[PDB]
């Protein structure tokens, strides 16, 4: 066994010193602490300072070995499987009409831009759905595509509590977290300002949109 991860404290968030390629736990941990429905044995643990069993549980999960990198945005997927506290409506045009879609969720796969997007397709004429945002409701998170460009706060759809940031390779990057609303970007135990841009995800808390 190695020695624990270290942690801090700050403005009650507890992070992790960066180590054996684990900022892709730290990132995923960030954002599930913004979460008051998400729990359990081992989580109860890891909000307290005391880590290992759930960051155990994330290698576990993923079938990765402490000191590989990994995905943060699958991981949130993997713990999010279970849970249901979100609801976002589409408007979805086909060559048979328009319908809406309704997604009950705590994490989406979708770019959360107010913009038109394909998504599926409808079986009876073949042609790919044309989607647009008619609400969201509730509290969960997207995954999508990186933004790697800044985003006029009024293109997201949702107003963003905090977004995983990752920079460099696929093969050969590293994760943060922009936290929106404390104003500052957490990378590994210590303080950055936000980057901006760059999101792998985007977290939002009590949403209640309507378009
Ligand atoms: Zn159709």
């Amino acid at each position: 066994s190695l020695p624990p991860f270290k942690t801090t404290n700050l403005n009650g968030k507890i992070i992790l010193k960066q180590g054996d390629n684990n900022c892709w736990i730290n990132a995923c941990c960030y954002q599930l602490q913004a979460f008051d429905f998400f729990n359990n044995e081992a989580w109860e643990k890891f909000k307290k300072g005391d880590v290992m069993d759930f960051v155990n549980l994330c290698y576990a999960a993923t079938t990765l070995a402490r000191g590989h990198s990994g995905d943060a945005e699958y991981l949130l997927e993997l713990m999010l499987n279970d849970y249901s506290t979100a609801k976002i409506v589409l408007a979805a045009k086909c060559g048979c009409g328009e319908k809406e879609i309704v997604l009950e969720r705590a994490v989406f796969k979708l770019t959360p831009l107010k913009e038109s997007f394909n998504y599926g397709v409808c079986g009876d004429c073949m042609q790919v759905n044309t989607c647009r945002f008619l609400s969201v409701e509730g509290s969960g998170v997207f995954v999508h595509d990186i933004l790697s460009k800044q985003t006029p706060e009024a293109m997201f759809v949702v107003k963003p509590v905090m977004h995983a940031v990752y920079t460099g390779t696929t093969q050969n990057g590293h994760y943060m977290v922009d936290d929106i609303e404390h104003g500052y970007c957490v990378d590994g135990m210590g303080i950055k300002p936000l980057k901006k841009r760059c999101y792998t995800s985007t977290l939002f808390i009590n949403a209640n949109v309507m378009t």
